[PDB]
């Protein structure tokens, strides 16, 4: 089910889109004002440049208020137009409870934030998600980090619970350490997650600058080796081959005004091509102003990341690999 281009070949990469994940810190806050859905126009603008992959954080305190009350019927209403929207402009969606192994930044496995409630939220959700035509599947976890070794078993607890209610859509699993590529091989050397559906992805997130962050501040911008994008991927692709698993690089992105970025999103693009590895740019959408990563076009103008990205949306892949 995953998405295919027109000219052949496959869908692999998309567009993380603003912006139901903004301030977190404001919770529940108000769609709108702290945080905000996209419209057709978003959807529109990207399947035009022949994009049809989307990946959608939201988090799970805007679905679930607390743990002892139901979901949000707004909530799911403005996901379930998501997916909507998506599909009329024949994408597919990855749903990503952008969480940080945190639920009211309680990690997940906590005694106030048992496995059981994670499993329940995200059950719920398949159900209300099920056979949905936008829909690619659930990314369950983006980030987590310093979860102290819970966050094996709370991914574990979540794709046991979704698999009851749906044998079908795919799974996004990130790792430990902010889900970072490079540190893949140390930090998950062993990480296994249980599907008899053979239907999981291991998901790893790549920025540019001297920390790992994509922040880009100034003093870890500087000398940017254009094979760093390669180099930092490089450890994921060779973990996921060697353990016959596939993979995505549901993050990365480049300021507009440093031109040795540019010159590593190239590389890292046309590396995973080479291994049918799908990716999701970080990120256009509603809400971002002149934020520098963004990719959003501004006054009908596109993006210099946009213009970087359709040289590498061709290929003759029939699988997600490596």
């Amino acid at each position: 089910d995953w998405p295919v281009n027109d000219e052949g070949g496959l869908a692999l990469h998309g567009v993380n889109i603003s912006g139901a994940g903004f301030a977190p810190h404001i919770t529940p806050g108000k769609n709108g004002t702290h945080y905000f859905y996209p419209e057709k126009k978003h959807f529109k603008y990207y399947a035009d440049q022949g994009i049809r992959l989307i990946r959608f954080p939201f988090i799970w305190e805007r679905v679930q208020h607390s743990l002892d009350s139901g979901l949000n019927f707004d909530q799911i209403r403005l996901l379930k137009k998501t997916l909507d929207l998506a599909a009329q402009n024949g994408q597919k969606v990855i749903l990503d409870m952008h969480n940080y192994g945190r639920y009211h930044g309680e990690l997940i496995g906590s005694s106030k934030v048992p496995y059981e409630a994670y499993a329940s939220v995200w059950r719920k959700l398949a159900e209300r998600f099920k056979g949905h035509p936008g829909l690619l599947g659930y990314d369950i976890m983006n980030e987590p980090h310093s979860t102290v070794g819970l966050w094996p078993g709370a991914a574990q607890a979540a794709v046991d619970a979704i698999r009851e209610v749906d044998d079908q859509t795919l799974i996004f699993i990130e790792g430990e350490r902010w889900s970072s590529a490079y540190h893949w091989p140390l930090v998950n050397a062993n990480f296994l997650i249980n599907d008899p559906a053979d239907r999981l992805i291991y998901e790893a997130h790549l920025y540019f600058d001297d920390d790992f962050s994509g922040k880009y501040m100034a003093q870890t911008s500087r000398n940017i080796d254009p094979m760093i994008g390669v180099e930092r991927a490089r450890p994921f692709i060779e973990w996921l081959q060697k353990h016959g698993q596939k993979g995505f690089l549901g993050e990365y992105g480049i300021p507009d005004d440093l031109p040795e970025a540019a010159q590593a999103m190239d590389n890292l693009l046309a590396y995973l091509n080479d291994n049918c590895v799908p990716s999701a740019y970080w990120a256009g959408g509603p809400g971002w102003g002149t934020y520098k990563l963004a990719i959003e076009p501004r006054n009908g103008k596109d993006r210099p990341q946009m213009e970087l990205m359709r040289k590498h949306l061709a290929n003759d892949c029939t699988a997600i690999g490596p």
